[PDB]
C-alpha cells in the first residue's frame, strides 16, 4: 500500500474493478429483492456541472447503500435528447441538433463515468433514437383513436423567441421556461392530451404518496385546482319567455362556487351573446347598443325575469359586460351580500343585499363590504328557510338535494387544469404520427409503418418550422386511401419522452412494445426518485398521467410511477455577466448553478485536481440533500483533507503490524477504552444505517463516522486486542463511507481484508457492544 493518497491511480483502477465485476448490470434476478433507484436524466444542453453531480451522487449513495444490503439495484442513466434544451444549444453553437446532441451525449457519459456511479450502462437510453420514440408514436396513435389525443384549434400560449407554442406548465410567471420572453396568445390548432379525463384520479392518488414531499403534493393540488360548485337552472318567467326558443326558453343555467348563498341572490347576470339577451334586445335598442358594446363593470336591465328555484324570488336578468361567453354556460347569479365583485356591481346600481351568512356574531354592515362575508369556513346560514344554521359543507349538500328534488340543479365539479397541448413548431422533436389526407382527414400512421423517422441531417436556419420546408419529408401517401397526403410537420414536446423513460429502462432493447410485460412486473414502480422541485407541476405530473394511460392500456400494472421522491437542494455560486464564468464584468451574486448563467463548476476539472471522491464528499457533507448548497473552495479542500486522514489512518495501522482478524464475539476481558471504542463503533453503524435509509441525511452520517475516527485516534490500540478492535473500526468505516466515496473505500478495504467488499456487506450492529458498563 502506497503512503500517498493518489486518486488518479486508485479511482480508474477501482472503476475497472467494478466494471469487470459487472455489479451494476442487473437482470430480473428473482433471488434478491429489487430496488429501482432513479435520478432525473439530463438534457444534453452542454457540459454537466456540480449541480447535476449532487443529484446523481445522492442517487448513487442510495443505490450503493441498498446494494450493500443484498438488493438487486437498478440505477439507470439516459439522455433527454429531444426538445428545446438541446436544439437551442445546437443553434447557439451553430451545429445540427443531431450532431450536437450525440457528441454531448458521449461527453456527458464520460463525465459521469469519471465520477464512478453504480450505473447499469447496458440500459442506457437516448430519447432521440428512433428505437425509442417509435413507442410514444405508437401510444400516440392508439390514444388518438380513443379520442384521448385530439386535434383542435383554440387560444394557446405562444413564445415569440422560441417561435413555438407552449403548454401551461412550461409558462413560468407569464414567461417561457427556456427563453424567459413574455408569452403571447394566438389561435393555433394543436394536438392535446385529454389529461382532464384523469384530473380526479391524479388528485386522489396523491394521498397514496405517503413518501412524497408535501410541498410537491400541495403544488399539484393547486395546479389541478379542483373546486366543487353547483349548476343552477333559473326558470324564466312565463311573461319573460317571449322571444327565446329551445333550452333558453325554459331556463337559464349558471355555475356558482358558493351556492350556499342561493336564497340571498337578488338578481341574475347574463352574457351578451346569450339568446335570452338577444331576444330581449329584439325590441329594445338600448340593449342592442350594449350587446354591440363589449362585443370595469357595466350592466343594463332588460325587464327579463327568472325564478329562483329555492324560494321563488323573481330575480331580474341583467346584461353584463363581465360575463364571458363560451366560458361555462355563459351566465352567473349574483349575491352581493357575500361576494366582493357582486357587492361592487350592486353598490353601483342600488340592488338588494339579503344577507344569508353570519360568522359568529359580527354585526352585518349593509353597504360596507367586509372580509367576513366570504367566510366559507366559519359560517352558518340566515334568512334561507330550512337552511338556517347549516355550515357551508351542510348548506351545500342541502341546496343540492333541494335543487335535485325540483330538477333545477345538481352539483358540478370544475378544475383549473386545462388539457395538455403537445404540438411544437420545432424540428428537434418526436414527429407526430398523423398524415393529413384531403379525402380521409387526419389519419394516424399504421403501427407496422412506425416509426416516422425524423431526418437527422437538418440544420435549422432559425426562421420557422424546418420540417414544413422539407417536401421529401412531409410529402407521402395516405395510409387509408392511398392518395396524396401531407405528414404532420409539428413535433412532440420534450416532456413526452420524459413521461415514460422510467419504464423503458426496464426493457431498453424490447422491440415489441413500450415495456416488456415480464420486466414491468418485476421492477413494478420506481422505488426512489431524485430530481429538482422545478418539475413538481410539469414532469412529475406528466409522469403520473402517462403511467395511468399505460396502465389503462395494459402495458404496466401500477398506478403511480414513483414511490419515494427526494427533491434535492440547489447548488449555488456567484455569477458574472456583461455571462462570465468564475474560473475565468458585473457581479450577479449568488445564483443557482446553471448553464444559463455560466456559474457552473465542471466535475471533470475537480476530478483532475482532487478526484471524484473529493467532489462527491463535498456535495454530501456540506448540507442535507434537500437544503441549498453554497459552493466553497475551502469546503472542497476540507473534504480532501479528510480523505487524506482516512488514507493515512489505514496506512499507519498497516505499517504497525499488518492486517489481523477483526474483533468479533463476546467482548468481556476487553479494556474499558476498547469497550468504549466498540460502543462508539456500533452506535455509529446504527446511526449511519439510519441516516442513509430512513432520514436520508448523508451529511450527518459522514459526521458520525468522523466522530468514530476521533475516538479511534484517542484510543490506544497498540495491544494484541487493540489491533483486533482497530481492525473492526476500520473495516466498518470503509464500508459505512463506501456509498459516499467508493473509490477510496474499495482500495482501503482490500488493503485490510482480502474478501470482496460487496460480499462482506453492510456492517451489522453488535448489540452486545452497546450495553453499558
Ligand atoms: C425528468 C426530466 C424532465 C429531467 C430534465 N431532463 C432536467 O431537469 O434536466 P437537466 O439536464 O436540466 O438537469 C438534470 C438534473 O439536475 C438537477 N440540477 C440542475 N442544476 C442543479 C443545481 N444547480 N443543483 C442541484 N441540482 C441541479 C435538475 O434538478 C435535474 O434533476
Ligand atoms: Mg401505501
Ligand atoms: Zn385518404
Amino acid at each position: 500500500m502506497q503512503e500517498h493518497y493518489q486518486p488518479a491511480a486508485i479511482e480508474p483502477a477501482a472503476q475497472k474493478k467494478w466494471d469487470d465485476a459487472r455489479i451494476s448490470n442487473v437482470s430480473e434476478d428473482a433471488s434478491k429483492p429489487k430496488y429501482y433507484c432513479l435520478s432525473m436524466f439530463p438534457y444534453p444542453s452542454g457540459k454537466l456541472h456540480m449541480g447535476h453531480v449532487r443529484n446523481y451522487t445522492i442517487g448513487d449513495v442510495l443505490s450503493r447503500f441498498k446494494l450493500l444490503n443484498g438488493f438487486n439495484v437498478m440505477q439507470p442513466m439516459g439522455w433527454d435528447a429531444f426538445g428545446m434544451p438541446a436544439e437551442n444549444a445546437a443553434m447557439k453553437n451553430n451545429v445540427a441538433p443531431a450532431a450536437w446532441t450525440y457528441d454531448n451525449i458521449e461527453y456527458m457519459k464520460t463525465q459521469l463515468k469519471s465520477l464512478g456511479f453504480a450505473v447499469d450502462w447496458e440500459r442506457e437510453v437516448a430519447t432521440c433514437k428512433p428505437e425509442y420514440y417509435r413507442w410514444e408514436q405508437w401510444l400516440f396513435t392508439k390514444l388518438f383513436e380513443k379520442g384521448i389525443v385530439y386535434r383542435k384549434n383554440g387560444t394557446v400560449n405562444w413564445d415569440p423567441v422560441d417561435q413555438t407554442v407552449l403548454a401551461n406548465e412550461q409558462v413560468i410567471d407569464g414567461r417561457g421556461w427556456r427563453s424567459g420572453a413574455l408569452i403571447e396568445k394566438r389561435e393555433i390548432p394543436m394536438y392535446y392530451f385529454k389529461i382532464t379525463d384523469y384530473a380526479e384520479e391524479l388528485l386522489n392518488d396523491l394521498d397514496k404518496l405517503e413518501h412524497w414531499p408535501e410541498q410537491v403534493k400541495t403544488m399539484q393540488r393547486n395546479w389541478i385546482g379542483k373546486s366543487r360548485g353547483m349548476t343552477v337552472r333559473f326558470a324564466v318567467s312565463d311573461d319573460s319567455k317571449q322571444g327565446l326558443e329551445g333550452d333558453y326558453a325554459k331556463f337559464l343555467q349558471v355555475y356558482t362556487t358558493r351556492p350556499d348563498t342561493l336564497m340571498g341572490a337578488t338578481y341574475v347576470a347574463v352574457a351578451a351573446e346569450h339568446p335570452l339577451a338577444t331576444a330581449a334586445a329584439a325590441d329594445k335598442p338600448e340593449l342592442q347598443a350594449f350587446i354591440a358594446e363589449c362585443k370595469e363593470k357595466k350592466g343594463v336591465p332588460t325587464g327579463r325575469y327568472v325564478v329562483n328555484p329555492l324560494n321563488g324570488d323573481k330575480l331580474e336578468v341583467w346584461i353584463a359586460n363581465y360575463v364571458l361567453w363560451g366560458y361555462g354556460d355563459g351566465a352567473v347569479m349574483a349575491v352581493p351580500a357575500h361576494d366582493e365583485r357582486d357587492f361592487e356591481f350592486a353598490a353601483k346600481y342600488n340592488l338588494p343585499k339579503k344577507q344569508v351568512i353570519a360568522v359568529g356574531d359580527n354585526a352585518f354592515d349593509a353597504n360596507r363590504w367586509q372580509e367576513w362575508y366570504g367566510d366559507k369556513e366559519n359560517g352558518v346560514l340566515v334568512n334561507s328557510g330550512d337552511l338556517d344554521g347549516l355550515d357551508f359543507q351542510t348548506a351545500f349538500d342541502a341546496v343540492a338535494a333541494k335543487l335535485q328534488s325540483q330538477g333545477a340543479g345538481e352539483p358540478k365539479t370544475q378544475y383549473r387544469l386545462r388539457d395538455w397541448g403537445i404540438s411544437r413548431q420545432r424540428y428537434w422533436g418526436c414527429p407526430i404520427p398523423i398524415v393529413h389526407c384531403e379525402k380521409c382527414g387526419n389519419v394516424p400512421v399504421p403501427a407496422d409503418q412506425l416509426p416516422v423517422v425524423l431526418p437527422e441531417n437538418v440544420v435549422p436556419d432559425g426562421m420557422g418550422s424546418p420540417l414544413a420546408k422539407m417536401p421529401e419529408f412531409y410529402e407521402t401517401s395516405c395510409p387509408c386511401c392511398g392518395g396524396a397526403a401531407k405528414r404532420e410537420t409539428d413535433t412532440m414536446d420534450t416532456f413526452i419522452e420524459s413521461s415514460w423513460y422510467f419504464f423503458r429502462y426496464m426493457s431498453p432493447k424490447f422491440s415489441d412494445g413500450m415495456v416488456s410485460a415480464e420486466s414491468a412486473k418485476y421492477w413494478g414502480a420506481v422505488d426512489q426518485y431524485i430530481g429538482g422541485i422545478e418539475h413538481a407541476i410539469g414532469h412529475l405530473l406528466y409522469a403520473r398521467f402517462f403511467t395511468k394511460l399505460m396502465r389503462d392500456e395494459g402495458l404496466v400494472n401500477v398506478d403511480e410511477p414513483f414511490e419515494r421522491l427526494l427533491t434535492q437542494g440547489m447548488v449555488v455560486c456567484e455569477t458574472y455577466y456583461r455571462w462570465i464564468n468564475p474560473a475565468d464584468v458585473v457581479i450577479s451574486g449568488t445564483e443557482k448553478m446553471s448553464k444559463s448563467k455560466n456559474n457552473g463548476v465542471d466535475p471533470q476539472e475537480l476530478i483532475n485536481a482532487y478526484g471524484a471522491d473529493t467532489a462527491r464528499l463535498f456535495m454530501m457533507f456540506a448540507a442535507p440533500p434537500e437544503q441549498s448548497l453554497e459552493w466553497s473552495d475551502s469546503g472542497v479542500e476540507g473534504a480532501h483533507r479528510f480523505l487524506r486522514r482516512l488514507w493515512r489512518t489505514v496506512y499507519e495501522y498497516l505499517k504497525q503490524g499488518g492486517a489481523v482478524k477483526a474483533f468479533a464475539g463476546n467482548q468481556d476481558g476487553l479494556s474499558k477504552e476498547l469497550k468504549d471504542l466498540r460502543h462508539k463503533l456500533h452506535s455509529t453503524t446504527a446511526k449511519v444505517s439510519d441516516d442513509y435509509g430512513r432520514r436520508q441525511q448523508f451529511n450527518t452520517a459522514i459526521a458520525a463516522v468522523m466522530e468514530l475516527l476521533n475516538q479511534y485516534d484517542k484510543t490506544d490500540t497498540g495491544s494484541e486486542q487493540g489491533r483486533a478492535v482497530a481492525q473492526e473500526v476500520l473495516e466498518a468505516a470503509v464500508r459505512l463511507l463506501w456509498p459516499i466515496v467508493p473509490h477510496i473505500c474499495e482500495t482501503l478495504w482490500s488493503e485490510l481484508n482480502g474478501a470482496k467488499l460487496w460480499e462482506a456487506g453492510w456492517p451489522t450492529v453488535d448489540e452486545a457492544a452497546l450495553v453499558k458498563s
